[PDB]
């Protein structure tokens, strides 16, 4: 018997240690794009010096002009039409904002926020349905009331920020949709490797996607979910590419590196270590479901085949 097996270890923290306690600032808005704004059409790049890569390696470009896929950070309403009109000028499909977001967020006068808990884990444990019905409730509640928004200095605490009363409050929804992008939510914890579950949900919304569907992915800050799941599509419709090309290339446009690498980090972030482990282990698990199942059209759901092909630790 083993309690969590590799995949799900975040099962074992404790979600009322992570409860919600401010609304985060999402973005301030000054400029015209989120961070990290990236695209499958764009140049490669110089890999990133802590993960000791090859830097004169050539990936391979095969199936790029054809996947369709970009990548960002959180934005205000004004950013997101900004991305929706860059995006319209490469594709005449529909344009899909994927929200990759577990934690509850939504938009207070305009302004971008999410209810932050530590590591960001405020809706740990919950399942999709239960995530989204805390948002619903927050967002409403704040309607008319006083609230407190800030962003997190040093120590993930609030420093600065504003008080206002608010008049209107808008759900990430209806904010893309004024964009004119169609929306889909996947409830995908900060941090740590999708879940079963959100994996099975990426995959049967996958399979009924037309064949011209632009995908654009954004979490809160930084590049972690966005890149998992830009690399699971890479390899989904690109089966033939090696998994360093896949690898090197989600990387070199601007996201993180998924394979083997020197992981260091500081005295206060060493509960990270054994989660950028788990990362590793299983993105190469995903690209043996791949090579295994594209015979079919992967007729076997991840979750199945996962528990019947378990990964072993690094």
């Amino acid at each position: 018997t083993v309690t969590e097996p590799v995949g799900s270890y975040a099962r074992a923290e404790r979600p009322q240690d992570f409860e919600g306690f401010v609304w985060r600032l999402d973005n301030d808005g000054k400029e015209a794009l989120p961070r990290n704004f990236r695209t499958s059409a764009d140049a490669l790049r110089a890999p990133e010096k802590k993960f000791h890569l090859d830097a004169a390696y050539v990936p391979s470009r095969e199936g790029m002009d054809a996947l369709h896929i970009s990548g960002s950070s959180a934005f205000t309403p004004a950013q997101l039409k900004n991305v929706a009109a860059k995006l319209r000028e490469k594709t005449a499909g529909p344009i899909y904002d994927v929200d990759l977001r577990q934690e509850s967020h939504g938009y207070l006068d305009g302004i971008p926020v999410s209810w932050y808990g530590e590591r960001d884990w405020a809706n740990l444990g919950k399942s999709q349905h239960e995530a989204l019905a805390d948002e619903r409730h927050r967002l409403h509640a704040a309607l008319h009331k006083t609230v407190y928004i800030a962003p997190l200095g040093k120590h993930k605490l609030p420093e600065g920020g504003e008080v206002r009363r608010v008049q209107k409050v808008q759900t990430e929804q209806e904010v893309a949709e004024a964009a004119g992008m169609r929306y889909f939510r996947i409830a995908a914890t900060d941090h740590v490797w999708p879940t079963p579950e959100n994996i099975d949900r990426f995959l049967a919304f996958y399979r009924t996607l037309p064949q011209d569907a632009w995908l654009h992915f954004h979490c809160e800050a930084g590049v972690g979910r966005t890149t998992a799941f830009m690399v699971m599509t890479d390899m989904l419709k690109n089966p033939s590419v090696s998994l360093k090309d896949i690898l090197y290339r989600q990387h070199e446009i601007g996201g993180f590196y998924y394979g083997e690498f020197p992981i260091k980090t500081k005295d206060k972030d060493s509960w990270k270590t054994k989660y950028y482990r788990e990362k590793i282990v299983m993105i190469e698990q995903f690209y043996r479901y791949v090579q295994e199942n594209r015979a079919d059209g992967y007729q076997t759901p991840w979750s199945v085949w996962l528990k019947s092909h378990p990964a072993k630790a690094l």
